This record gives structure tokens, sequence and C-alpha cells, in this order.
């Protein structure tokens, strides 16, 4: 069936990022290259909860091993993605390109893509998604090397 | 000018180089550019890895040494994750107007990314220089949403 192993995704979304969720969500369900899809909300556009709490949420299941990537949306893409940054250990990118977001795994081993809703279209959403999905970052590359880096960085810090 | 001009850090990597050099030629001639301080890399031939350009030119924010950084490289997304991973430093990735703008207005980012291989000049050029147009309220409803983040990343403390 799959020649790639099947990722877990949270996918995750304020109150601007609603409609997208949902539609991406029922896309991604019929993909065999997804194996779960866990919603950390909102469920609703009443629900007025901030970007950064839920991209941190969704950035936990990933830092605590529940899923391998993570899904989000807001209305640019932008805040749920600085967010998520801030949590250490995952790197987050907004990316609205087919090469950003197959460099967004090959290069920068990001667990995080983030879509603003107001900005691109659903297909264009959907297809990107869908790619994302294709590529597995090689742990062995120059590009780990650069990640590296990163990580030397986040070791200057420790939670208190 | 009837808004304060800004200074800027700029910084790329090798492949950022020739975007970074029309972006600073088109801006030094900006009047809402007070200065420019360029962190390099200054030649393709330099292989210094984005991390190191990005933490430097952020922490010139950090060291309220410049207001406002612009980053350069294939494709934006490595040095806006590096530059998120600097306490209180805001980064994004943005390749649309509105998104440019939503940037300053609800995110008070003080970092822009473009990806030299993703967008063309004519756009990155337009792009900086709407960016420089708008102004951060501090009293506005999106600075407890950035207050949100801060608080998170008083979690951690930087021993090295």
């Amino acid at each position: 069936a799959t020649p790639l192993p099947p990722l877990r995704l949270a996918i995750a979304c304020d109150d601007a990022g609603v409609s997208y969720k949902e539609a991406l969500k029922a896309h991604l369900s019929d993909n065999p290259l997804v194996s779960s899809i866990t919603d950390v909300g909102v469920t609703s556009t009443t629900d007025k909860t901030a970007y950064p709490h839920v991209a941190i949420q969704a950035a936990q299941l990933i830092k605590d091993g529940k899923v391998d990537r993570a899904l989000m949306i807001c209305g640019t893409g932008l805040g749920v993605a600085i967010s998520a940054n801030k949590v250490p250990g995952i790197r987050a990118v907004t990316a609205h390109d087919t090469f950003s977001v197959e460099r967004a795994i090959l290069s920068n081993d990001a667990q995080v893509l983030c879509f603003g809703q107001r900005v691109i279209g659903i297909e264009l959403a959907k297809r990107l998604a869908g790619e994302w999905l294709t590529y597995r970052f090689d742990q062995k590359s120059a590009s780990a090397q650069k990640v590296q880096a990163i990580s030397d960085y986040e070791k200057k810090f420790v939670e208190v």
C-alpha cells in the first residue's frame, strides 16, 4: 500500500482558520500517508482563544512524541509559526509555495507547517499539505549540520 | 518623513547575496531607513551557515542596536526559524503584501525574511518598502497575544 510510512498529525487553528482546517482535515483523512489526525481545535469561529495557546499545545504534542508533525492555520499563518518556534526542539514555517514546502522538510526538518487562510486559496493549501507528506528529512545530510547549529543555540537554555 | 526612520540590520547566507545587495541599495535611498548594519555574508564564497547570521542580526535587535532586521536565504525559512529562537525576537517569512502588513500590525515582528530562490526581486523590494510604513500599536488587542508569547519565553533561562 504505502512506499513511505504514514505520519501522525496534529491539526490546529484559531478562529480565522476554521474553514480551511475542516476542508484540509477531510482531504488528509483520505491520504494513505496519514495514519491519524489529532485536532487541537479551535472547533468554532466564536472561540476567541489566541493563536499562541493553540500553537504551543500542538507543538507540545510533537515534543511529547504523540504526533510526528502539525499543520496549523490562522489568518496569515505567521503568529502560529512564531509561537511554535518558541518551543524547544520545534521548528515551524509558514510556507505558501511547493519549493518552500519541500525545503521546510529536506533542509529545515521542520515539524510544523503553517498556512494563512486569508492569504492562500484552498486547492493550493490542499496541494501543498499533500506534497509535504512525501518528503522525509535525512539526518545524515549537510542540511542536518545546519539544523544542528540551531539546536546548539537552543542548548543555551533550560526550562526552570 | 511623516514617520520616524528605522535602524535596520540586514543578513543573508550565500544563497541570498545578490538580493541582499539589491535590497541594501534600494533601502539606502529610503528616508524611512536611518542606517543599515550588514552582518554578512558579503560573498557567495562564504559558506557560513544561515543560523549564525540570523542569530547575530537578531541579537542586534535584542541589544537595542537596530529596530528591525531583513534576512535573505534560499527560501527565507531557515533564517526565520533561527531568529525566532532568540528570546523576545519574532520573525516571519512573508511573501505577500497582506502578510507583511500583519507581521507588524498583528505580530510586532522585528524580523522579515525573504527567499531569494522563491520570490522575484521587484516583489521583494516592494514588500520591504511597504514593511517600513507600518508601526505596531502597543495599546492594541494584538499586543495581548504578543505578551502571551513573551510570557511563555520566561519559562526558559539562558545558562550559556
